[PDB]
């Protein structure tokens, strides 16, 4: 349990063109770190910026302090699922779902990803994104369900940023104690990749906190 | 060509639960009318309001006057595709794509539909929708591509309305003459259905115009 | 008893990107024809440094032609009158909030208007005055928690072609209990017929008609 | 040369749902500690019929503690000063637009503030005064077309539990050419420490610190 495995498959489409990606990786749930290797199995070479997928490729790998209820770790071995809409400032929209289950010492994700209305001359279809900036998600309860909101941005090639609003709903398969309003800091990073992003090495890191004291 | 057939399959998911629906119907492209019969093949009985699907189940069945360029009819026999995001006022989001091709005298649609973040206590998951109100879409060109925007609403069971914003991108497979800014009036209606909407008879009607003279 | 010819008098005070201005207007309209016109004069803050078109839809649904079979919330509200509040969200993030308190003095409607726009970028069509006109639009009216609302997504045509979209969300509040209408539409067509060079003087016309949509 | 102790003086004029009000304030802050406090007095339109919390984040990033390795746009802008514009979009559709023109007179910052909120529903937490406080927040600052912007999605906690979300979009404009910063964050914590019953008098505190996010 201090060190775990991940294997995943994402099937989806962007602007109506389908693709599928599989990933293997591992992380340290108490340290709030994870890493993975993904390879495109269908729809390659991908005609859109890979960065729109990386935040879809699991909060159980977040470091939670003692004084904040950890909804995600407490959700296992049964697991949880999440749904997310990602609204980019030029009207591109990505909807994603992930069902996270646990197999002994391996989390397996079934992921669906669907993006529409990305303009041909925009940074996503023209692959002008560089990386996601570090972000701060706010988590809160709404009608007995845990939600997460974060407004973040991608840095662009010629400088400047491309904004996106995330709205996530988290659903444990069993009743879990709900946390108070709190935050989770994120840093997601693609360390290595081949020319057309057929191979991607992705690292993410996060920690929950309670904001300015 | 005055009277045509339609056959379609939609595969999708709502809040992560997958389903699939097939439809047969026919319409009169110059009269701006269409009708169809759909049956759920997978994921039934559907746990969400059927109304969120009906506007996804083809502008070629719109009556265009002489003085407005008809992008959609002019797009055949090669056809066109469209992408759409549907943003409901409580945060539920549906992304849809449709690739419309022509087989002799039959249009066939390949449809993908993905909705996320519909709350359990909302009108969609609680099936408290009645029908779509009549609507007026505005069509305009953006960077050489035809777009359509319409903000409409579903009537609810106890009275009141549930709003949704549509953003559609239309892409002909071949270069087609682009129209000027214009409007398309819509009325979509489910005439008949069985208890759990396994069977649905759907009718739609539309006409392009140029607004108040 | 609304008359076929009524008068309009108005004062708008406002600001765009923090720069204040004020405009006064006098006009006339035909409530049963759904038509109105007015002459507007900049009294403070001229010459206006932003596109005049962002103001024109703020310069009264009582001048919309309602058929007999649709409840007319606006004509019912007089002689006491009504007020409305509106936010206008432009696609580049410029936001305008406006309010109008409408009273009646004889055969003259009087408007007290506040207008505040923020976050219009210096290189955008509003601050660079690259707007041409509003396209015709279709507003949707509906009731929310006993209050009448109006929504419309429309657009301004631009100098070099193309359009600049805006979403309006309006709340209408009668000053007495009036019968509420069912869901319906109001088509709009607004036009600046003439103006002087710096838009210190503007002659504005509007045409509006209610309907029930595609039959 | 910003000092460790500076003074604040302000006047806000505004309206919510068309009802006007005005508030004057005097305060103090510690720019190198990222802390400030002020006493606010309602001068017109009292007793305010809306939740005071919608105003508090409008009542100056110069009082944010900036580390040496992040360019401080706000301290650089003085003595000439800077202005900002902001829209605040609440999840039930209430929208507030605000502007602040900040100048410096000796060791005292002077604010000229306009505030205009519309479309707050009668049964919502703002008009029913069911807000408790702002949660701590993290604003993201970035440059857009040579102009500094700030975005934050945050929330008010409510009387009966739960939260009421709001999205802020702010534009910051220095009154002279200053060096622009890279993408960074400012954490905020704002609190009403005391007030009289009808909020005619309010003592408000804010704490802010810039950082570069998760390392």
């Amino acid at each position: 349990k201090p060190d775990m495995k991940i294997k995943l498959r994402m099937e989806g489409a962007v602007n109506g063109h389908p693709f599928a990606i599989e990933g293997v990786g591992l992380g340290k749930p108490f340290e709030g770190k994870q890493s993975m290797d993904l390879k495109v199995k269908e729809g390659g070479p991908l005609p859109f910026a890979y960065d729109i997928l990386t935040t879809v490729f699991n909060m159980v790998f977040a470091k939670y302090p003692e004084n904040i209820v950890d909804y995600f770790k407490q959700s296992f071995p049964e697991g949880y699922s999440w749904e997310r809409s990602m609204n980019y400032e030029d009207g591109g929209i990505c909807n994603a779902t992930n069902d996270i289950t646990l197999d002994g010492d391996c989390y397996i994700y079934e992921i669906r990803f669907d993006g529409v209305n990305f303009p041909a001359n925009g940074p996503v279809m023209q692959k002008r994104t560089v990386k996601w900036e570090p972000s701060t998600e706010k988590l809160y309860v709404r009608d007995g369900v845990l939600k997460g909101d974060v407004n973040t941005a991608l840095s662009l090639e010629g400088g400047g940023h491309y904004r996106c609003d995330f709205k996530t709903t988290y659903k444990a398969k069993k009743v879990v104690q709900l946390p108070d309003y709190h935050f989770v800091d994120h840093h997601i990073e693609i360390k290595s990749h081949d020319k057309d992003y057929s191979n991607v090495n992705l690292h993410e890191h996060a920690e929950a906190h309670s904001g300015l004291p």
